């Protein structure tokens, strides 16, 4: 049993099931600990797919990084060790295809999680939004790296400098997600596909998975240009804007950046 | 000239289309042979372009790799020599634009050769498949990397994960095609764009298509990686899976795929 | 304060209107110093975003390199020093989104220029054309790579392969612009999105800029290839079809390319 | 206890003696198993540095590989999860140095393995030789890459291509050995050095271990290099020479290679 | 003119002599910053060349980092921009030969300092630590590859996990020194080479020396590598161990390091 | 037979000696394509190990580049196709190891081709100096790789910064040479080592040199990097000091530099 998801098999599909809604299934340390040892618990030769859910009927998916637990005094917000690090990489390493079922609305952290997994299925009437510039946040190039492999540099671009909701409908268009259904449907069309795909040669699919996975992480830089990423990245999770984007969203009022 | 191709010139056009109907274009060694020595022998100051096709009327483009020349004995089916990486290396270090004239149905090995093509024109009845997770074969690295250019990696997932065909409309949402035509203006439509590239600076579209190669080529790793992926596809070709695969097609019934 | 474009500022939001309609726009040395100049006047912390833009009514939004200022042969005429390609470093460097807001034909160079900003947004009636093989033009690797983060390569390639121009609808769908809206409504949009940008955090938005840039460019190889690709430039601008290709431009006649 | 190996701890220092004396310490799976369990046992905080060595007076510090374990089918001899692959990677990630302290004769993948480690001091009568040249053997990239940290690459070149012995005092001279000392003087100088290191600050070292090792690994290939180098050792590791080779070593006579 | 350094002029080399004495040429920002500015303003046509030295009689070269200026409490104190991280930099993006002339002791990030630089030059007195495992500092990925280009891995490894001084015999001898002579004559052998060099081209001299430093950088790693370093390098500047190295040195006393 | 080499074959061992010393063996297209077709011809299994050297008692092993085929400003004097840029990759490509034998002095092209090669046996007598500085020309990127891989940074930055000659006994001690030997002995010494080789097993030796090839190459920048370094060398090659190199050579006078 999960104090934070509830994991159903039938067959060979697993479907994890998110339980966080009291805090619309914000990426806590608590949640993601749990999300990463259901996994774990599923890594059986016997489960050959998983589908990751927030309950029917939920209006937010997930609230993305839980902002109570961003550091505010000096430290990397998204070091590799914090959990949404630790998830995104988990679920890219897993031998088995992950597909994000959406319904409700996709913030930030949350909107890298399922960008992360194999295959994103979702209902017409769900949203996504990329939200550091709303925060001040140095989103790391890992991260940013996740959120490059669908629609192109100018979409990209569009999505984290606007901070701005897209539809289901253009998320399908610019090439984010695999398939958009009624939402009476996600269901059905998500098990279908899921309970298809298991039936499928499981040792060809972990090493092509792992193959794209590399093929992937495969764009190199030499240390000067990593470094030098790293002190830029440092004077923005240094500054006043940083502290004011958390102030604010604590404060529940708009932030008032200035460039320092 | 050829026992399994015919070539015909049109000015500086040459359409290389397909003659192994017996065997459904199927990617066996003696008709790529033949394929590769015709693009060879038309590797001239005069030639321009290149339309690769299927007869007229085709309803299989291609069956993909010949499956009783896949190695069954525990060696790599997809090493560099195999005929298909052959094929693909050619089509894509070829000095002239390669087009995929497509009608009829591609499979597997086939759909790859098509994306390391430099354009795909379909028919509106086209359908194309990723066939590995049928059988269980380890696709090789440089393989799925042909199929990455095009589609972003959610897309990519869901042909390879599910082996489900797509139409040529999907096709050309989703970027693996330049046109989509009625089969009966699709000889017209292709050859009026071959003529009109054939028109165009025959040294600057060489190197420009030579510069996108390298380019697209360029995700780079170290020996580690490639050497712990290599031992992964060989615990895949060495399963009782890919036996179990081989043999359920060539005995036509469903693989009973086990994780072993 | 400069003679070939002007300049005005919006609150947090400068646009840069090109001055240059008599040469329709094309990017002579002294228009794009002017340009380089009008950019790095701009970037102080009260100017959050930028659009480069055309004057209303532009039937040509920019005629590209202006070919009275190519080299005839022998010499690389995309060096590293070379107007379009230090404006193109500059744009993609800058610390602020760049917008291109396009009314018109947009040719050769100007495609890569826009390419290089950070949102496309235009006009209904904009066209777009990449024209190297139209002169013989060896493209460096540097132009070729800014033109592959949008749209797929089967696309890029019948771009640059026919050097026909596309719609803007055809534009938008193959991922190369953002949006395209009525050319009655076109500024008021651009300036409705700049004005949301410029309310983002601005330290946040010039790192992820710069985590993109740095991972748009690490495609890496070794110094062989580079000097293979060097070699083959070379030859194609040491050929004839080159010289042929220029002389035929400005003595308004179809080139005769024969491939030397 | 382990049945393959001797181990004795002096305050921090851990010394791994061979205890396979019957076969020459020759790298057989159950020698290599017996040392990996033995360095994972010594993975704790109040260990922090590993000697590695033979018995004291022994002529042969390791005969190298089993030749009775290279698989002579055409099977690949130095897969990912060989137990001389296992063992240098995992000398390499190890967190604490481990110095190898030489005593006898050196051959083969012993070579490979006392390279992979931090430091090497041998007695002044020590001999070393890389032999796969003797047998045919495609010795594999990342062990090839294991032996061009220390000597030069005319060097290493020599080495290989001779397959003959070199002394420590010409191992001293090119870069190999840190120090040569004599027998009698080996076990207290590398004792004296070890117990020196373990008095330094131990997360300083891991870190710096692995930064060298990250810096070490990073020579990036494209996939195509990568598989064309793999096609290449196949050819070898199938040919009729690497058979001679096998078949020569064992009927103790002197291979007649031909090149096939 | 500087406090912390004397610039003499003689024909078309200048040498650089440290005025820091009172901290033994401790690497403090006030001298880092008077060094790079006497640097900058030698960067001119009519200068060739570049010594670097200490004054005739130092005992101490340079003590290295300045303690002091080292941060505590859980910043990285060896970020892009310390004057250290710095002046390595602008040495080795300088367009001129730079001569490290050494007379006395080289210690820790001094010895970094020297290995950026061109050509070594030493007395046979000269002495040279690394030092970071006597405080616990976790060096950084550049700073560490600047040592990686003279000596082999095996020295390298010795060098940093003892802390131990090397005789300037023993630098010779192992490829970091490029010349060892008698104190009086270091000045004479030294400007004797330098005058020489300032013979030569000095466009091809620095064309050539920015070519090996692109090459010496380009050791490339994916953004994963390099996060998961830089959280090992985190762990490190937060441990306990760091705080005693700091601490022990400040009170002259041996530190007591445990492994946290 | 030849017109400027001269080939014996000994057992399994053939000897290409140099028959130009009309122009001191220096590197001249005619030259160089006769030492090419020489190897090509000298491609078959019964060759095992190829010799370069000069005619016994030469002074000058070879003059390096020929100064009359630099081109006399705006081109590139190492492209691709430059001869000097053929044979170094032709040797470092051929499946059997080249040995140098070294009577005579060495000089820039004719040490770069050397060092390219496998192994390097000399005269005590034999200098070696690398050019570049005297002329005012901007080697390239491959050429400068070439020199890196056997002495370290500060002893291949004192050779090409002094352009001075280095001895035999100075080459050997800092990892350049392999063997150094008297004169007389010179022949036999290295036929010995070739007989010795020419029995190894000639497809594991062909597959280590490849392998040690790549590596040897494997050190990757982006587009943009070489793009600049090549503006870089452009700038050296467009210089009046690159024409004051080239006159003071043809006039037999000391070059007059100054930095541009
Ligand atoms: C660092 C990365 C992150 O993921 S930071 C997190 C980004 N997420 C967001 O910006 C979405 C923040 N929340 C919202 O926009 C709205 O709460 C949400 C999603 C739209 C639904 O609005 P609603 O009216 O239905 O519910 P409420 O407005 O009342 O919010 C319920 C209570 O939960 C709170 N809440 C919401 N999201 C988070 C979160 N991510 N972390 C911590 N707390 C959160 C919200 O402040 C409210 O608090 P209380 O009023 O105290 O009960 S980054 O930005 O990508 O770089
Ligand atoms: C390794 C990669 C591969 O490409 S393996 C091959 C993947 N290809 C496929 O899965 C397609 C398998 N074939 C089919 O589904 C059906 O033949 C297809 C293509 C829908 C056509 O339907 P159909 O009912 O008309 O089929 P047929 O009557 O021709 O069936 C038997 C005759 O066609 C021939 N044929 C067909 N496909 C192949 C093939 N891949 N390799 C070798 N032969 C093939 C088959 O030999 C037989 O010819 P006959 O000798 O006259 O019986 S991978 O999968 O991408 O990793
Ligand atoms: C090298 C890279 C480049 O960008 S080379 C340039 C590529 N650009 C093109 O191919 C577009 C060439 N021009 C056109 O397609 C048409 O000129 C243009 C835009 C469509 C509209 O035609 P139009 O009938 O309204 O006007 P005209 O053709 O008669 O010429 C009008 C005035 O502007 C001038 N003009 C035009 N194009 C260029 C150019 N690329 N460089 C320099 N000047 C140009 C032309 O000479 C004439 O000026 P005046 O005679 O003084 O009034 S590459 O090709 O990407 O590699
Ligand atoms: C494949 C990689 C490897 O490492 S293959 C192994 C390379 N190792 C060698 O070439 C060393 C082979 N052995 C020798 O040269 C001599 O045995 C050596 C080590 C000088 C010891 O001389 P010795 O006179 O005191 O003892 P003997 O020669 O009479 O042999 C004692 C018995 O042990 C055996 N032996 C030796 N080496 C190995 C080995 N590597 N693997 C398996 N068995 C080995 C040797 O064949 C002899 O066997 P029997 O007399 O039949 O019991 S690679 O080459 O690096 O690629
Ligand atoms: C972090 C990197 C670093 O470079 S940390 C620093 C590594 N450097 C060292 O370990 C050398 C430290 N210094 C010494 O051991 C001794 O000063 C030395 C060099 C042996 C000479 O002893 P001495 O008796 O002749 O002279 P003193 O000790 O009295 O020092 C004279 C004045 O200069 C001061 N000084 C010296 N070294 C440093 C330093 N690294 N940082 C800051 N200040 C330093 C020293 O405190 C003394 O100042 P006063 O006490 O005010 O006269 S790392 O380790 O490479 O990672
Ligand atoms: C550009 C790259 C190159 O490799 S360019 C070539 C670099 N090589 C050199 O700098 C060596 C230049 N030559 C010399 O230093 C001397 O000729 C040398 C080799 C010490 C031999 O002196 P010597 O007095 O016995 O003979 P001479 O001076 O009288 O010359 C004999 C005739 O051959 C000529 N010669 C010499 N070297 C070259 C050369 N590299 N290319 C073309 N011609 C050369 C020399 O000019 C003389 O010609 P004549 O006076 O016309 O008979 S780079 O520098 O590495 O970047
Ligand atoms: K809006
Ligand atoms: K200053
Ligand atoms: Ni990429
Ligand atoms: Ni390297």
């Amino acid at each position: 049993a999960y104090q934070y998801v509830n994991v159903v098999t039938i067959n060979k599909v697993a479907v994890i099931e998110f339980n966080y809604g009291r805090k619309l299934n914000a990426l806590s340390k608590v949640f993601i600990d749990d999300l990463m040892q259901a996994l774990s618990d599923l890594n059986r030769p016997e489960i050959r797919c998983i589908i990751l859910r927030a309950p029917s009927g939920s209006k937010v998916f997930s609230a993305g990084h839980d902002i109570h637990e961003l550091p505010s005094g000096g430290r990397d917000p998204l070091s590799y060790d914090d959990p949404l690090r630790q998830i995104t990489r988990m679920i890219q390493k897993f031998p088995k295809p992950i597909i994000s079922m959406v319904e409700g609305s996709v913030w930030g952290g949350a909107f890298e999680m399922i960008m992360s997994s194999d295959l994103i299925i979702a209902a017409s009437t769900s949203t996504f939004s990329m939200t550091p510039v709303n925060l001040g946040v140095p989103y790391n190039l890992v991260g940013i790296h996740n959120l490059t492999r669908d629609a192109g540099f100018h979409i990209v671009k569009e999505l984290i400098f606007t901070a701005s909701p897209i539809t289901a409908q253009r998320a399908l268009a610019v090439g984010i997600l695999n398939h958009v259904v009624e939402v009476e449907e996600l269901e059905d069309f998500t098990l279908q596909m899921a309970h298809h795909i298991s039936e499928k040669a499981p040792l060809a699919i972990a090493v092509i998975k792992e193959e794209l996975r590399v093929l992937g992480e495969a764009h190199t830089m030499n240390s000067d240009e990593f470094e030098r990423i790293q002190g830029m990245r440092r004077a923005v999770y240094d500054s006043e804007d940083y502290q004011e984007g958390m102030n604010a969203f604590l404060e529940k009022r708009k932030p008032n950046f200035v460039g320092h």
